[PDB]
C-alpha cells in the first residue's frame, strides 16, 4: 500500500521471500504422495506475511507476472536442489489459484522453468479452484493441456474433465463428522477417484477422529495438521529421514 506496496515490489531484492512446503501423505501406506508449495512473505516489521494477505495487496509489478512465476521458478529451484541428495519425491504441487494466477497469457513460464531445470514434468501439479474454471472464454483448458503433454497434473479445490487430482475443503472436511450427508457426498468424491484413478485429497484434517473416517472411506491422500503443518524448505528432507511413514 502506502509503504509495503513497494517493499513487496523488491521481495526478490530484499532477500526475505521464500516458500513453504506442506507434506501430502498416502491413507494406507502413510507414505509420502507430495507436498503443496506455499508462498510466503518476511519482512522486517510487521513480520510474516501469509498468502491471504500480500498477494490482493500486490499491485504494481506482479498479479501473475513476478509473484507466480518466481514461486515456479523457487520451486523448481528446490527441487534440484533436493534431488542433490535425494530424489525422493513423487510430486511437488503448486497453487495458481492462490497466487492469483488468474491471466492466461504465461503458461511459458511453468515450461521454461521445467527446462531451466532438470527433468520435471509428472513431479509437478497446478492447482485451480471453480472461481478459475472458465473464465468468459480464456482458451484455460486449451493451455492447460499443453501442460498436460508435459506431464504436469491438473489439481481441481474445494468444490464440495482432464483432471488428475481432487482437493477437498477444510469446510467439508470439518462437517462429515457431524453432517453423516455431506460424509456420503465426500464418499461419492472418494468413489469418482477410485474408478477413475484420480487422487483425492482432503485438506485441514485435524484430529484423529477424522482421519479414521476418510481412512474407512478410501480417501486416498490427507494433507493437514493431522500429519505436518507446513514446512520450511530446509528441514523437510530431515521431517521425512525422521518421522516417515506416520503409521
Amino acid at each position: 500500500r502506502l509503504v509495503l506496496g513497494a517493499a513487496l515490489k523488491e521481495a526478490i531484492s530484499n532477500n526475505q521471500l521464500k516458500l513453504v512446503y506442506q507434506p501430502q501423505i498416502f491413507a494406507e501406506t502413510g507414505e509420502l504422495y507430495g507436498i503443496e508449495a506455499l508462498a510466503r512473505w518476511h519482512d522486517p516489521l510487521h513480520g510474516h506475511v501469509p498468502p491471504s494477505r500480500f498477494i490482493p495487496l500486490a499491485e504494481e509489478i506482479g498479479e501473475i507476472e513476478n509473484i507466480g512465476r518466481w514461486v515456479i521458478a523457487e520451486a523448481c529451484r528446490q527441487l534440484a536442489e533436493w534431488r542433490s541428495q535425494n530424489i525422493h519425491i513423487p510430486a511437488l504441487s503448486v497453487n495458481l489459484s492462490a497466487l492469483h494466477f488468474r491471466s492466461n497469457q504465461l503458461p511459458n513460464q511453468v515450461s521454461d522453468a521445467m527446462h531451466a531445470w532438470g527433468i520435471d514434468g509428472h513431479q509437478l501439479t497446478v492447482e485451480i479452484t471453480e472461481s478459475m474454471m472458465m473464465e468468459h472464454d480464456t482458451e484455460i483448458f486449451k493451455r492447460i493441456q499443453i501442460l498436460r503433454d508435459m506431464g504436469v497434473g491438473l489439481s481441481v479445490d474445494d468444490f464440495g474433465l482432464p483432471v488428475t487430482e481432487i482437493k477437498i475443503d477444510k469446510s467439508f472436511v470439518d462437517r462429515c463428522l457431524t453432517e453423516k450427508r455431506i460424509l456420503a457426498l465426500l464418499e461419492a468424491i472418494t468413489s469418482i477417484g477410485q474408478s477413475l484413478n484420480l487422487t483425492v485429497v482432503a485438506e485441514g484434517v485435524e484430529t484423529k477422529e477424522q482421519f479414521e473416517m476418510l481412512r474407512k472411506i478410501h480417501c486416498r491422500v490427507i494433507q493437514g495438521y493431522f500429519f505436518s503443518r507446513p514446512l520450511p524448505a530446509e528441514e523437510i528432507p530431515g521431517w521425512m529421514s525422521s518421522v516417515l511413514p506416520l503409521k
